[PDB]
């Protein structure tokens, strides 16, 4: 129906009980469009009227159901439960969980409805409860079975929920996995992948909430990443097909808030080994933490980096410390700078503009660079790299551009308001 | 693996008749290629996509899927050898939905982006994009992926408001619901990449008339406030003041639509909220002094005389403006509760506009919050430094209570927990100099908090 179209734009844009009641009584006995009307309409209805025509039963039954659309529009419902923990005190989240972990089903549409419900309603409270204490069991025995197809969407499942989970809820058995359960993940190196960029995230995720306290939990077993990359005698798949996302991880493991690098130093040391392997060390100078890169590899740092359009990945990671930029800051001259094409000049530039100690080195040492910055462009690259820039020098203030601010404010203001 | 997924996808394609693995094969081809010699495989199923026969048990979405995945992947050169710009254009032309779909994942993936740009391959991609009979949403959102991604390119840009604008202009005129829509987010997707000397009011800009025009149908004029919001956003965000010139001059055309009620009854009963958040961006625009908004208020929304949208406007409008020419209403109007945090948000967001409702606060009304307003309105005062300093200085009980009981480590509450840390940290941030005695007993509650 071109009508079912007309609807839902005519929803998206701007008593439904019967509506609702004659959508329910047609899909109990083009499917995406009804779908799409049901979609854009539960969450503008008044959840009570939503509640007469699907009640609690009613979702139990359409979940169990062998009616695709059926679930799927049981999924819109549940989704915009109100309040949130509404269904809480049913087994209706189990029964999510059953089809979110069933690999026979191949509903993408199905899934992602699931998905979706269950990451709204996982602000609640008593709706994480339902979930990591009602469902304990379930979700361990998901975990602990590592089948490829349900083990995807239940490592989707823990990174969408972590976000919401505090200190007090955290469960180790759930979100953690030992040595054991990694070293069996490398047997089929797509959920190996899955387990690393699952750690990545989660120091990501560590880092962004501030939920330091989770880092207890999860340190031990970064070690076993480290000596499964350094091991390609006995585990030529890692290095094989997960190096790029193995190295995204120790990159947040150089970062991580513990005490003089122990962990990280360590891992170095003894699996890493950064600046032994030649085709290695640029990702290295690129990720790496770079205070660590000048307290425990100067050399790498001082007789590797030289400054190019190639090196510029480099640049940004090394020059985020102080100390660190201090150990390339010899690679610079304005003549060197001034020889890069405009678009890779920007983007020198704009990244000496970052830091107060890399602006001060530019400003007192390259004035002609800051020269060319100013100018006398078409490239949507290299006007970013520029007004960011501009912009990055101008929030010093006048005092500390001394003579550039009034050429700078210019030529902001000319980038800005045309 | 995955080389051993392919080359057995390759080998079962081209098998006489297919195997009845091929769906799951498929289906497990494209889950693998999510994780982690491609033109033999890319070419059979380019035979299976422009056939003249169908095969009842292929599943043509899972055959695009592992399209969509593998063209990104490969040598650009390597599918161009398997679609050639000519493979392209006769692919967009078809009447094979999915050969269409599979067209605009090659295009879309062009290296360099401007390889097509001297075809008319861009032209034919605006032809359906705005065909309203054409209703395939996979289709629809193929084309706006592929523009989307090759428009960074100056090439690309050219060939779309230059070789294509009588037609984009005839679109913007038809102000057919459909097609419509589809321009305006095309529109939308454009002014990213859009420099001021490539820059055309006659496709990015409506009239009064056309304004006017398009309250006829309610449902575009809600997408034309939409788009004029998003316009002024990006603004904004990407520092394209250049671009205000160009728009200013409407805009009091949206204010007199809101305030005619009885003429244009359709305007306040469907659009209200929309009209709203273009009117908070309208109070941002960098201008001076108010100089366009100031007018539209006085002549067209006059804030404070509709009772009913007093918070509405407290919580969106500019608090500097508010402050100077309605301080008045905020004033009077603005008292401490869950409820108002909405509007302190925004009227705590100026100093001035602070000072107007400063009177309101007290240890004892904030005491008197549930924790998780409580922490909402702390949080809020710890963004400034006026603010802060307000707290400190005449709210001492509300910092004993921020510091709390010795209990937050019990606090499993979502949001009480972001906003208590997030106000912890904001005060932390002003540093030991500013904080007096309250430095040791903040660390230490942000420590217990972040890594307890």
């Amino acid at each position: 129906n071109t009508l079912l179209r007309k609807c839902s734009l005519n929803l998206v844009t701007v008593d439904v009980k019967p509506l609702l009641a004659t959508i329910k009584r047609f899909l109990t006995s083009n499917y995406d469009y009804l779908l799409d009307v049901v979609d854009k309409l539960v969450p503008m209805a008044d959840f009570d009227d939503v509640l007469e025509v699907y009640s609690a039963e009613d979702l139990v039954k359409a979940l169990r159901s062998e009616i695709d659309p059926l679930k799927v529009a049981a999924c819109r419902v549940i989704e915009n439960s109100q309040p949130k923990g509404l269904f809480a005190t049913s087994n209706i989240i189990d029964i999510l969980l059953d089809i979110l972990f069933d690999e026979k089903v191949e509903n993408d549409k199905l899934i992602t409805a699931i998905e979706k419900a269950l990451e709204r309603l996982s602000t609640d409270e008593l709706i994480r409860r339902r979930l990591f204490d009602n469902n304990l069991p379930y979700l361990v025995s998901v975990k602990g079975r590592m089948e490829t197809v349900s083990f995807v969407r239940l490592i989707d499942f823990l990174t969408i929920e972590f976000q919401f989970i505090s200190g007090p809820e955290f469960k180790d058995i759930i979100f953690c996995f030992t040595k054991e359960e990694i070293l069996k993940s490398v047997e089929d190196i797509l959920v190996f992948i899955e387990l690393v960029n699952y750690y990545t995230k989660f120091l990501l995720e560590i880092r962004n909430q501030d939920k330091y306290w989770a880092l207890r939990h999860v340190k031990k077993i970064l070690p076993v990443f480290a000596q499964l990359f350094e091991d390609t005698e006995n585990y030529p798949d890692v290095r094989a097909f997960s190096t790029n996302c193995l190295l995204q991880l120790f990159a947040e493991v150089s970062r991580i808030e513990e005490d003089e690098y122990s962990l990280f130093k360590t891992m170095d040391k003894d699996s890493l080994k950064i600046g032994s392997e030649a085709k290695l060390i640029t990702e290295w100078l690129e990720l790496i933490n770079p205070q660590y890169l000048v307290k425990y590899h100067k050399d790498v740092v001082e007789n590797y980096f030289h400054v190019s359009g190639y090196s510029i990945g480099m640049l940004r990671n090394l020059s985020a410390d102080e100390e660190c930029f201090n150990a390339i800051r010899n690679k610079f001259s304005a003549e060197i700078v001034l020889r890069l094409p405009y678009l890779e000049q920007m983007q020198v530039v704009e990244t000496l503009t970052r830091y107060e100690y890399t602006s001060k080195f530019l400003l007192n040492e390259m004035p002609k660079v800051m020269g060319s910055l100013i100018g006398d462009i078409i490239d949507l690259e290299t006007v970013h790299y520029r007004n960011s820039a501009l912009r990055n020098l101008l929030d010093k203030g006048e005092e500390k551009l001394s003579v550039w601010y009034e050429p700078l404010l210019r030529e902001y203001s000319k980038a800005v308001n045309g």
